[PDB]
């Protein structure tokens, strides 16, 4: 992985447009590590189906709010460090 594991145990504070994305598939709290809010970012990536269904490593995220958040209408799942760049401008480091 290029994501090292004290990297994904960062303790972070979404700003409040991600917040309410992640409450909106049943985050509960204002501080989460890297590792939860990815997962929770999958989720919603999941509910909203923003994955293309016949290259499902492939996700659209223009006219949705992650689009707007990430500033891409799409990306590859494959670029973990691209995505992790992408979920900081969203976010305060605690
Ligand atoms: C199913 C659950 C919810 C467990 N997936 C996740 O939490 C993974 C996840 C979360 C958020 C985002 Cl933006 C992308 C992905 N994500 C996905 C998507 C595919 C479309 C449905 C939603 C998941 N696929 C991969 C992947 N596939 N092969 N290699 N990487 C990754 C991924 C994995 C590790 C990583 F550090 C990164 Cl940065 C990203």
């Amino acid at each position: 992985s290029q994501i090292p594991a004290s990297e994904q145990e960062t303790l972070v504070r979404p700003k409040p447009l991600l917040l309410k994305l992640l409450k909106s598939v049943g985050a509960q709290k204002d501080t989460y590590t890297m590792k939860e809010v990815l997962f929770y970012l999958g989720q919603y990536i999941m509910t909203k189906r923003l994955y293309d269904e016949k290259q499902q490593h492939i996700v659209y995220c223009s006219n949705d709010l992650l689009g707007d958040l990430f500033g891409v209408p799409s990306f590859s799942v494959k670029e973990h460090r691209k995505i992790y760049t992408m979920i900081y401008r969203n976010l305060v480091v605690v």
